[PDB]
């Protein structure tokens, strides 16, 4: 089993919880799996609900519900990096500095990267010297319905609201939300096989 970094939010209502639900049981059934986040400050799940409650009561308590510190991690450790929708992206991940080593790091050895939905922001950190971005000539979808960066979701597509949408380009893959997060990272665990 290799390992795999799940970057999510710290941020105030931060990371969605169906896609994070699923991110998490999936990619741990594949790989040795760590949550990081900004500070490592614990997650604020949006969107809970009657039919995942009982699922992350449990992940509350369980010992790896606490992320690592972002900060803290070594690109290098991990062969695969998978974000999920995380509305909380765009104060906390959009702007990490830390999140745009580790990403340029993944790019350079074009290792696998997913990212889902509102995740998708996430991306936005990663401005080469030239502060172009890494991602210039890949094809990704995205959330355009919700702020620092508004030009890089505009120039640098989309399908229809709550349908699945997810694209394929060379080892980066992109879910466009929440509901694409299980072919999603479906398609990440075909990359890795």
């Amino acid at each position: 089993r290799p390992a795999c970094l799940l970057v999510a939010s710290g941020a105030a209502e931060g990371v969605s919880a169906q896609s994070f639900l699923h991110c998490f049981t999936m990619a741990s059934t594949a790989f040795n799996l760590q949550v990081a986040t900004p500070g490592g400050k614990a997650m604020e799940f949006v969107d809970v609900t009657e039919s995942n409650a009982r699922w992350v009561q449990d992940f509350r308590l369980k010992a790896y519900a606490s992320p690592a510190k972002l900060e803290s991690i070594d690109g290098a450790r991990y062969h695969a990096l998978l974000i999920p929708s995380c509305p909380g992206a765009l104060t906390d991940l959009a702007s990490s500095g830390s999140l745009a080593r580790i990403l340029q790091h993944f790019h350079s050895e074009s290792k696998p990267i997913c990212a889902v939905g509102h995740g998708v922001a996430a991306l936005c950190c990663a401005t080469n010297e030239d502060r172009s971005w890494v991602f210039d000539s890949y094809s990704l979808t995205g959330p355009s319905v919700c702020l620092v960066v508004e030009d890089f979701v505009k120039d640098s597509s989309a399908s229809e609201p709550d349908a699945v949408h997810v694209v394929l380009d060379r080892h980066l893959v992109t879910g466009q939300n929440a509901s694409s997060t299980v072919p999603a990272v479906q398609n990440l665990l075909f990359l890795c096989g």
